[PDB]
């Protein structure tokens, strides 16, 4: 179920549903569904809502466990700073302006990689500045 | 409880980034990113994973807490039976043929609607067999 098309057939397969059942429910043809399940074509977001509705799950729950492969895009923020922002428990009090300030920090193409490290930088910087 | 374009706006807004920071990194134009955040147009899956990469999160995590209003499709299975199959802890060993057998059961156009009820039906039916 790691690939999206593999997950789609898994949902149908584990429920023991025939292609026509899912297709008639989703208002789409068996050949189109079959193409989606084989990965020949890529579903649109609207198609995912309908497929997820057929399986009585949310799109977010449908995409659970799905790896999208594809090309890789470098993150806008450093991973440690991004993870800190992503973590609700740690760095929640950090204002958006501070995230921008921290983002500019970088050393010689080398940056500290721990979310905890970025939190300490913020605390020390916030004490000195602001 | 949140719309997709609202979530995209929130991600950039909480990080304090500018459209151009995300856009140049994402490899998409500032106007297109603006349209995505406004809700004017819908991103493809390929574009969505690019945005997720810009925010250093998974597509699954990006869509956490996002609500889609578009669909009205009914479920292929009963809600209770579907919840049972969806739950990994409950009825993990239930075979697909058993799911199909169970799906045919309905009474007077009504069903129990509870995952626990479906599991108990399965346990007893399996025991008779
Ligand atoms: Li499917
Ligand atoms: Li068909
Ligand atoms: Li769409
Ligand atoms: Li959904
Ligand atoms: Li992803």
């Amino acid at each position: 179920h790691m690939k999206l098309h593999e997950r789609l057939r898994e949902l149908r397969s584990e429920r023991g549903l025939r292609l026509k059942d899912v297709a008639e429910t989703a208002g789409i043809s068996v050949p189109y569904l079959s193409d989606l399940e084989r990965g020949r074509t890529n579903p649109s977001l609207e198609t995912l809502q309908t497929l997820a509705g057929a399986y009585s799950i949310t799109v977010h729950d449908l995409l659970e466990g799905v790896e999208f492969y594809g090309d890789s895009t470098e993150g806008a923020l450093p991973k440690g700073l991004a993870d800190l922002v992503a973590d609700p428990l740690l760095g929640s009090q950090i204002t958006p302006d501070w995230v921008r300030t921290l983002s500019r920090i970088e050393l010689r193409g080398k940056r500290p990689r721990d979310k905890q490290d970025w939190y300490e930088i913020y605390l020390h910087l916030k004490r000195i500045l602001g």
